[PDB]
């Protein structure tokens, strides 16, 4: 349940969080949006009187690592070798905590395929799909689901390598994009509604937030670049049916082993039925970004949410 | 086909300067170390530029001095077999044997491991989990006895006990607590042990184990002189080919890549029950993959080199 008193915990003391290392960047498709966000989240902690210094993580990491001291690493880093469970075990084995979800929680929340399989053998709702490796399975998919589909690589972000697909040749095309990021492709049935997303924190479902773009998704452009999106919070949902979305992500993000935070995506139809889509384990922080959104909701600022982040990493 | 087995272990060179990781930190580092010895001397012998690391606090700045083409993960345990050590190597830049973060991850947390087996309907024992003594009472009531208490990230029989009553199931389960706050209780399988390692996704003969020991525990592991191997395994070729087979769904269900070796009891009725699999296997002399790798032809050096060609993919 949110509470607002028990998120702040080891808030108080900034200097009790010793040299913290804030790591971002990376060499993942998702670098921009990482730099943004590790920039957000090093000002505020700088400001909140932290040992904060930044890490473009790149080829020199590990020199970094052994050359700086460091107590606390903040992992704000978007996509694979970041989300996927690699950084959380070198620094397990640097013997640096951090924040966030473990290594197992990470790996499986980053695959999108696995991360569906986890929720369906557990009776979660979550859209039909298939897994598109030739020309022959996306026939195949596109007889069995119909159409419109939505294409993305399973572990990818930001919507990238992603497409809104209403024909056979639309979707071999989409397939062919996808496979330029990521040799696991799946294709997923559309889900036509309002579409929701539910951050988590130290265990806490935060207030949702409904999304609304006139582009054909939520894609890259509506999340960085554009300027007509629409973010609606208090999401127009009624009492039991925002406390059903609510267990709905602390199910879905406990199936996974979230810790520390998240954030989930999750559509619903004509008929409000939920359906989830994915759990990001590194969300991002940026000006645009939707968990300091839900985080100002709560009722922190983009100072108290991250100095929450940092004070959960302490368990 | 033992053609298979051993493609791409022709030119010892072609792999480089190869870093055996081995010792660690966690309960098992005894037996990593001779784990390691072994992977190391025979590689020195095959013609391969090999050298050791005992992994440590020191770990990092040793990467960063070493030039390495390419690792060979021999570490036991949690820091070695989770994922942990191979989502170092991925941000290091450095290849690696064995199964991903994924997998060894997963593989190593005996719980979700026999999770991800029961939802595709493979056999495993009867459990509960433990966190209390009243999770004793309960598993007690429901599964009867004897049973057998494991922690749930451990190998190499640590912090394990057979209990025949409640007053020791509850002595057992605060025992595996000190190593591991994730505590299971299976109910215990009387009839034959089985083991069954896989390599470069075939999966080698089966190896039947006995030991005087109420089970096949640390010291029956590594220390007396009376354990029982068997290969061939008495079985029948229907029965063999079928534990084979079972031991093929069991390691593809959980990802495992490269190598890995399967531990599965056999009840009164001939049911095959499966217990866990490990993701870098014993390579000690006492270990069980030398000796599957033996009853398929291959010798050490060959298993070793196996290994590491099938890690350049
Ligand atoms: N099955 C679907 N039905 C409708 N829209 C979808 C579906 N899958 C994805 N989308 C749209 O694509 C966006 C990105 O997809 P998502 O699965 O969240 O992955 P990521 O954001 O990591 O690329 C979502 O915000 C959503 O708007
Ligand atoms: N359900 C069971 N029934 C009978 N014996 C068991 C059972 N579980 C474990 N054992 C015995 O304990 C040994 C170790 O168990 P295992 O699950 O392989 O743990 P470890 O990872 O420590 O080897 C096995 O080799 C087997 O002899
Ligand atoms: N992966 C992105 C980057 O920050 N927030 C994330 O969530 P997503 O865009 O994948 O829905
Ligand atoms: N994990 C141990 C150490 O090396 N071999 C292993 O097999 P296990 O004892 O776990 O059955
Ligand atoms: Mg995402
Ligand atoms: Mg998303
Ligand atoms: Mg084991
Ligand atoms: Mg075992």
């Amino acid at each position: 349940n949110l509470c607002l008193d028990s998120l702040l915990n080891g808030t108080q003391d900034p200097k009790a969080f010793g040299r913290v290392a804030v790591l971002f960047g990376g060499k993942s498709a998702e670098r921009e949006v990482s730099l943004k966000s590790g920039a957000m989240v090093l000002q505020s902690l700088l400001a909140a009187g932290v040992d904060a210094f930044g890490i473009d993580v790149g080829e020199d990491l590990l020199q970094r690592l052994v050359e700086e001291k460091i107590d606390r690493a903040f992992i704000i880093l978007h996509g694979r070798g970041g989300e996927d469970g690699s950084m959380q075990g070198l620094l397990e084995c640097a013997g640096i905590p951090y924040t966030g979800s473990g290594v197992l929680a990470s790996a499986l929340a980053m695959d999108k395929l696995r991360t569906k399989r986890v929720w369906l053998s557990l009776g979660l709702p979550t859209p039909d799909y298939a897994v598109l490796a030739s020309e022959d399975d996306c026939r195949e998919a596109a007889q069995r689901l119909g159409f419109p589909l939505i294409v993305k690589p399973a572990h990818e972000g930001s919507s990238i390598g992603m497409a809104k697909v209403g024909g056979l040749d639309e979707l071999i095309a989409a397939w062919r994009e996808a496979a330029r990021y990521d040799s696991q492709v799946l294709v997923e049935q559309w889900i036509s509604g309002p579409e929701f997303t539910v951050a988590t924190l130290r265990g806490q479902v935060l207030p949702a937030i409904r999304l609304g773009t006139p582009h054909t998704f939520y894609d890259y452009d509506a999340k960085y670049l554009a300027s007509d999106t629409r973010y609606q919070v208090p999401c127009g949902l009624d009492e039991a049916k925002e406390r059903e979305l609510k267990e709905l992500t602390a199910r879905a993000c406990d199936a996974l082993g979230i810790q520390g935070w998240g954030r989930a995506d999750v559509m619903q139809d004509a008929e409000g039925r939920f359906w989830l889509l994915e759990v990001n384990t590194a969300p991002g922080m940026t000006d645009h970004s939707l968990v300091p959104m839900a985080a100002r909701a709560a009722g922190l600022d983009f100072q108290q949410l991250v100095l929450a982040i940092l004070a959960d990493s302490r368990e």
